[PDB]
């Protein structure tokens, strides 16, 4: 037999992903750069693994939306809300989306589109918010324009509570 696992998160090492469509703001090599960075930050302190994949059905959906895009959860315009992920599950569990009616870039204008993606595929892996104002978890968007992203410490002991630290070195 088997119950329920304590934590919501997968259950398997290997994941995959799938960019379903791309926003108007950036390019497809952009988008997809910023994505495979974003999933780097957790790889790189997991035993997780994230394969792409260009068509079917990925463990994590990616797309860009507007107002109702299929959901409870419907953007807003410009401003307000501006992405977000569902927790670890089954079908659209883990799927992250993200608002077009914002301005996504790979600088400092805008939302930095890694920076957002870092932090929704925390969710799609099972974080939820931080209380700490320096992690990459915490609600609010704070780039601090630093040159060289480095994942806070919050947030290292938070993923490898669900997934332990795979190679530490
Ligand atoms: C090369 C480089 C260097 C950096 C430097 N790092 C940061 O500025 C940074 C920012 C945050 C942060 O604001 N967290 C909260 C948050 C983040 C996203 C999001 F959607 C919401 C809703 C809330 N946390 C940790 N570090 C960034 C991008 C880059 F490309
Ligand atoms: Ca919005
Ligand atoms: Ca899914
Ligand atoms: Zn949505
Ligand atoms: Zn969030």
């Amino acid at each position: 037999y088997n119950v329920f696992p304590r934590t919501l998160k997968w259950s398997k090492m290997n994941l995959t992903y799938r960019i379903v469509n791309y926003t108007p703001d950036m390019t497809h090599s952009e988008v997809e750069k910023a994505f495979k960075k974003a999933f780097k930050v957790w790889s790189d302190v997991t035993p997780l693994n994230f394969t792409r994949l260009h068509d079917g059905i990925a463990d994590i959906m990616i797309s860009f939306g507007i107002k109702e895009h299929g959901d409870f959860y419907p953007f807003d315009g410009p401003s307000g809300l501006l992405a977000h992920a569902f927790p670890p599950g089954p079908n659209y569990g883990g799927d992250a989306h993200f608002d077009d009616d914002e301005t996504w870039t790979s600088s400092s204008k805008g939302y930095n589109l890694f920076l957002v993606a870092a932090h929704e595929f925390g969710h799609s892996l099972g974080l939820d918010h931080s209380k700490d104002p320096g992690a990459l978890m915490f609600p609010i968007y704070t780039y601090t324009g630093k040159s060289h992203f480095m994942l806070p410490d919050d947030d290292v002991q938070g993923i490898q509570s669900l997934y332990g630290p795979g190679d530490e070195d």
